[PDB]
C-alpha cells in the first residue's frame, strides 16, 4: 500500500524525504504520460506500469494492497507470506524504491507542469 511504499522509500533514501519524490517529472506521483524527463522519472514511469500490471488481477487495488516485507540493514524483502497481488505489488515497489536510490536527483524536475511537458 503506499504507506508502506513510503516507507521502503524512507528506508533505501533516508538522505531525502519521501515527499521529494511524490510530484517529480512526468510519472513520479498522480502523473502518468510523456516523455521520463530523466532516469528517476523512468523509475517511476516502470513502477506505474508495473501497477497497471497488478490491476489487471482481480481484487488487485496496488495504492491499497497491505503487502508484507521488511527493510533492515540494508536490504529490502518481499516476505513468502504474500499471495499473487501482494507479491506483484510488493515487487513494483520494491524495484522502484531500489532504483530511486541509484537514480540522480534534479530539483528542476520537482514539481514540473504536467499539463504543458507531459503530454
Ligand atoms: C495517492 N498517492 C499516489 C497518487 C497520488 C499520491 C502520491 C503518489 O506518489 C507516487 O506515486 C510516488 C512515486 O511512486 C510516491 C512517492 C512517495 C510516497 C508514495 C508514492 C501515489
Ligand atoms: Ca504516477
Amino acid at each position: 500500500n503506499l504507506y508502506q511504499f513510503k516507507n521502503m522509500i524512507q528506508c533505501t533514501v533516508p538522505s531525502r524525504s519521501w515527499a521529494d519524490f511524490a510530484d517529480y517529472g512526468c510519472y513520479c506521483g498522480k502523473g502518468g504520460s510523456g516523455t521520463p524527463v530523466d532516469d528517476l522519472d523512468r523509475c517511476c514511469q516502470t513502477h506505474d506500469n508495473c501497477y497497471n500490471e497488478a490491476e489487471n488481477i482481480s481484487g488487485c487495488r496496488p495504492y491499497f494492497k497491505t503487502y508484507s516485507y521488511e527493510c533492515t540493514q540494508g536490504t529490502l524483502t518481499c516476505k513468502g507470506d504474500n499471495n499473487a497481488c501482494a507479491a506483484s505489488v510488493c515487487d513494483c515497489d520494491r524495484l522502484a524504491a531500489i532504483c530511486f536510490a541509484g537514480a540522480p536527483y534534479n530539483d528542476a524536475n520537482y514539481n514540473i507542469d504536467l499539463k504543458a511537458r507531459c503530454n
